[PDB]
């Protein structure tokens, strides 16, 4: 009866991570990457400011949630965090826009080494990598969060059983000693996937203190947390916050780490809508 996965309607909501200079990142994402600034919220009582950016409204699209901590101008990215990706129908056009705007292209546009898909890489002001992926027409340009993991097979099993993700793609690249998987809730080219990368013989990475978590919406945080609890008893990872409403707000969430220590927050799909204004 973990056929709850089949009855839920989960959705990748946003990646949350920290930035040294909020205005600098906003300007880089709007001007270099063509994102929209969706919402900005200042929180003096707790000493931070958030900004939310993406390619459509947060009720239908995935977003980045940026956290600026007062008087903190840098973070450790760590070695485990891979990249965010942006799909675009002309990666040459986009890369040259980024260069024009004074952005950093670290990997010029061209087919992936060993494959055919045209990709490029940009580096943002804090050091976060953005892959650019040539793709004809997606409803979701902000289309990957890539994380490194120590055991690809353990992680695939974990995301399937804990989160109801489908394994969309698994690809071994022995010439370059890595293997990838993409997991998510719809066809890869229509959605935001989680891309997990294993490098041969590498079992550990630093989580840093820059990337915080990914948030995933669910029709019921209690049912979905039960599935997480079962998966963690078998496969590794740990519940952080048990399912329930947050103090005062009544917004229902649960949170956990995966077998490698990456954090995921489950948020009630309807409660999530309560801040999107
Ligand atoms: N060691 C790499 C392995 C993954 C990898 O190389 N992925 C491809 C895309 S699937 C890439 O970045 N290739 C570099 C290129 O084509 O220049 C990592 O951990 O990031
Ligand atoms: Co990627």
């Amino acid at each position: 009866v973990v056929d709850w996965h089949k009855h839920d309607s989960k959705r990748m909501l946003h990646a949350v991570y920290r930035v040294g200079d909020l205005d600098r990142t906003i300007k880089y994402y709007t001007e270099c990457f063509g994102m929209k600034l969706l919402r900005k919220r200042d929180v003096p009582d707790e000493k931070y400011t958030n900004a939310f950016l993406g390619f459509g409204p947060e009720n239908t699209n995935f977003a980045v949630e940026l956290t600026y901590n007062y008087g903190v101008d840098k973070y450790d990215i760590g070695t485990g965090f891979g990249h965010f990706a942006i799909a675009n129908d002309d990666v040459y056009k986009l890369a040259e826009n980024i260069k024009s705007k004074g952005g950093k292209i670290t990997r010029e546009p061209g087919p992936v080494k060993g494959g055919s898909t045209v990709i490029a890489f940009a580096q943002d002001p804090d050091g976060y990598m953005f892959q650019l992926i040539q793709r004809a027409d997606t409803p979701e340009p902000l289309c990957q969060v890539m994380l490194r993991v120590g055991d690809l097979e353990r992680s695939i099993k974990f995301y399937e059983k804990a989160l109801g993700m489908k394994l969309l793609r698994k690809k071994d690249v022995p010439d370059y000693k890595y293997t990838i998987a993409m997991l998510g809730y719809a066809d890869e080219d229509k959605t935001t996937v989680l891309e997990l990368t294993y490098n041969y013989g590498v079992t550990e990475y630093s989580k840093g203190n820059a990337y915080a978590q990914v948030a995933i919406g669910t029709n019921d945080v209690y049912k979905s947390a039960e599935a997480v609890d079962l998966a963690t008893k078998e496969l590794g990872g740990k519940i952080l916050r048990q399912p329930g409403p947050l103090p005062g707000i009544n917004t229902k969430i649960a949170s956990f780490v995966d077998p490698d220590g990456w954090k995921v927050v489950l948020v009630d799909n309807t409660d999530f809508l309560k801040e999107l204004h």
